[PDB]
């Protein structure tokens, strides 16, 4: 499990950001934790001044995914800074790609697996971020397959994603404006 589109000095300092933040929210260098606990003070603490801990509560609580797994462990919070750029405009970046993934069809999914369900699938939508590479978003359109890397290190303001040509883009807003999902026509003659 390692973060990919990215240099040796990027992943050592990422790597750097996550011993740091895990040891903020559990107070301790590495073990496992109570879920509850994790989503409990990642909440409070990546929540936005005017949102209410309740809604980070649960934003956070879905994607971490496994909602029937007792512990994490600081692989789990690895994997949720990669998903989501840096701490200070996680919020937004998460605020973003649901934004799309809600008026889309909904086919953003956190449930580990997502990819061995993925196979089982022809002419559908399904999007997850990669098990081995967290900070990697995989499309599976009926076009075929996108890649597009989130910039860990890289806060919302800037450009923070990057897709397999090289392009950078502004956000998940943005690039899914450009490089929209589904493509049919709504053309209709009118004989008014």
């Amino acid at each position: 499990m390692c973060i990919g589109n990215s240099t040796p000095n990027e992943q050592e300092t990422f790597r750097a950001k996550v011993d740091e933040i895990w040891f903020r929210l559990t107070q301790k260098t590495d073990g496992t934790v109570m879920r509850d606990f994790l989503i409990e003070k990642a909440a409070e603490y990546f929540k936005q001044p005017e949102q209410p801990k309740q809604n980070a509560i649960e934003v956070i609580s879905a994607i971490m995914a496994p909602q029937e797994e007792q512990t994490k462990s600081k692989a789990d919070l690895y994997k949720f800074l990669a998903m989501f750029g840096p701490y200070e405009t996680i919020m937004l970046k998460i605020a973003s790609l649901l934004l799309i993934s809600n008026n889309k069809g909904h086919w953003l999914t956190f449930d580990p697996q997502a990819e061995k369900n993925a196979n089982n699938q022809r002419d559908s939508i399904s999007g997850w971020f990669d098990q081995n590479e967290p900070n990697c978003l995989i499309l599976k359109t009926p076009t075929g397959i996108r890649k597009i890397w989130n910039k860990p290190l890289i806060e919302a303001t800037g450009q923070y994603l990057m897709d397999e040509n090289g392009e950078k883009y502004d956000s998940w807003d943005k690039y899914f404006e450009m490089k929209p999902i589904e493509t049919y026509l709504t053309a209709y003659p009118t004989f008014a």
